[PDB]
Order: C-alpha cells, then structure tokens, then sequence
DNA sequence: GGTCTAAACGTCGTATAGGAGCATTT
DNA sequence: CAAATGCTCCTATACGACGTTTAGAC
C-alpha cells in the first residue's frame, strides 16, 4: 500500500489543480464554473492512478489515449482537498492549490452562482497556472488576478515525497559516452536525474542537501536538472534511499535494472568489452527502450 | 603520459501538465 | 429548468532521457 507522501510527491510532479469557466445559456450567470484536479499518465501506468483511488477513496479513472484520475464533484474534490491540507505540496503547485482551494470554497457555499462571486473566481483563475485565456479576459476585461503564494522555504518533508517525486520527473539512466582515451573506447556511467523547471531551482537545490549528493544542472523547457553521477553516492545514498522509499510504476522496473547495472560498474565490468556489452543490452532495455 | 572518474555541456521527443465545453444526471 | 457532474476531445511544453567534451586526479 501507497504512502500518502508519495502520494503528494507524485502530484507535485504529475498533477494539475485547474478551474475551466466555459459560457453557458442555461445557467443564470450565463457562465459554468467548476474546479478539477486530475493526474494524467501514459497508460501504463495506470496502476499508480489505482493505487492513488484505493488510498483516497475517491477519483474516476479513465483509459483511452492517456490514463488519468480526476476529482470534479464536490465530494471528490472534498477528498482532495482533505489530503493536501494534510500532506501540503511543496513545489510551485502550492500557489496552482491554494488558489483553486479558495476557488472551490466559494463554490461549496454557492458563491459562484452570482455575479460578484463569479468575477472572484476568474482573479482566480487569472493567477492559476497559464491564467485567462484572451476570450475569457474580453469577457470579463477588468478582472485583476488573485494574490499568489511565491513558494519559499520549503523542507523535504518526507523521504516518501522524494520517492513520489522522483517517480514523476525523476529518472534513472545508464551513459554511455564514446571516448578513445578508455580501452573499451566508452565512458559508462550511472545517472540519477531529476529534472524540473528554474522556478523551483531552491528546492531542487534543496534535495541535494537532503540527499546529501548531486549537482545543479541549469541547461541552455529553460530547466533545471539535479544530477548524480559519483558513483559512491549512488552506492551509498541513492540507492540505499530508494530501497526504503519505493518508486512506483513502470520506472520501478528502470530502477532495478539500473541498480543492477550499478554493480556491473562497481564490479568494473564496464571497463571490459564484454562486460559493457551486457551493459549496453540492458539500457537498451531500460526507459523508452522498454516495450 | 595513459586510464579512468566526475561532471560540465549538448539536445531530441513526448508524456506530462494544462486546457475547454457538450452531454447527462440530479 | 438550473445546477451538478459525467464524459470527451484539444494543445504543447516541462519534462525524461539520451550523447559528447572537458577538468582532473591517479
Ligand atoms: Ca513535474
Ligand atoms: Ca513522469
Ligand atoms: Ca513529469
Ligand atoms: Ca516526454
């Protein structure tokens, strides 16, 4: 069963708080306001989005050309809210939340079915995520955006976060890099990775204090990328880490091949021909070399 | 100076995020 | 008949993931 910090690390990761405010005749605003959070996911892993709906008791799942979760009735959306007012997000989304938690008590007590309470959702939905699309500003041209949370000072809040986090947009790797001055001609590494974007670069510099290993990696997305590459942190602090904080899904699998590789390194079997074949076959069995 | 590790640097493709609104039930 | 919510379709970028070169440790 599920830890209910992975559960929000994976939503800091994966999820999305959203507000959609589409014209409607039959309502007597002649607006339709409603509030969603929803995970979306390649098919399959859809197991990680049962796992969430057992833990939660709550959530419709959904499988056709993606998989996903979401919460749009007020009961689900009860359940939600609940959860990450109990296990808080610690990324940027805190500010996407707080704004769409004020959004859906208005809502809950009836506030949007009249027109002041529905201008107070919009500044609401101005300062939520990519905000009011140009349609939505002509129809409602004065509305200033809702006063955002700028996230700060956030600790790591539980192994079990890391672990949901990182089984969203964290990744596990084997490099390769051709290189004649090693006798097998190749450099072979292993690379644990998280990437995200620059707006929350604090905290990805704050898990590299916790996990007491990695680097910073601001690129050329305009992402940043916590990297580990020495071997003895992964040996020592990563995968001890993940051994008691499960990734879930199908990079699980990525995981155990790459903590298998790991040893054929540690073993130096990379700096051997035939020891860096078997290597090569089982990265090219990782990711999205996996069938 | 020869191997090797660490990590700084490079970069592509899509699974994520985020979106909007019609249909159906209450 | 209006409010809630079930259901479905669209966009694209923040991701994941793969490759090379450089600093330097030994
Ligand atoms: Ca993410
Ligand atoms: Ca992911
Ligand atoms: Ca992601
Ligand atoms: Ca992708």
């Amino acid at each position: 069963n599920i830890s209910p910090w992975t559960i929000t690390g994976f939503a800091d990761a994966e999820s999305s708080f959203m507000l959609t405010v589409s014209k409607d005749s039959k309502r007597n605003t002649g607006w339709s306001v409603r509030p969603r959070f929803r995970i979306g996911l390649h098919n399959k892993d859809v197991t990680i989005l049962k796992s969430i709906r057992e833990y939660l008791g709550a959530g419709i799942i959904t499988s056709d050309i993606d998989a996903r979760i979401r919460f749009e009735s007020l009961k689900e959306l009860e359940v939600v809210i609940n959860h990450f007012d109990k296990y808080p997000l610690i990324t940027q989304k805190r500010a996407d939340y707080l704004l769409f938690k004020k959004a859906f008590y208005l809502i809950k007590n009836k506030e949007h079915l009249t027109e002041e309470g529905l201008n107070q959702i919009l500044t609401l939905k101005a300062s939520l995520n990519l905000g009011l699309s140009e349609e939505l500003k002509e129809a409602f041209p004065n509305t200033i955006p809702a006063e955002r949370l700028l996230v700060t000072g956030q600790e790591i809040p539980d192994s079990n976060w890391v672990a949901g986090f990182t089984a969203g947009d964290g990744s596990f790797y084997i490099r390769i890099a051709k290189n004649s001055t090693l006798k097998t001609g190749y450099q072979v590494q292993s690379v644990f990775q998280i990437t995200q974007d620059t707006r929350d670069i604090e905290l990805m510099k704050n898990l590299i204090s916790y996990l007491n290993c990695g680097n910073i990696r601001i690129r050329k997305h305009t992402c940043v990328d916590l990297v580990v590459t020495n071997l003895n942190d992964i040996k020592e602090k990563i995968i001890p880490f993940f051994n008691k904080n499960h990734i879930i899904g199908v990079k699980l699998q990525d995981y155990r091949d790459w903590c298998k590789v790991v040893t054929l390194i540690d073993n130096k079997e990379h700096l051997t021909s035939e020891g860096l074949e078997k290597i090569q076959k089982i990265k090219e069995g990782m990711n999205r070399g996996r069938s």
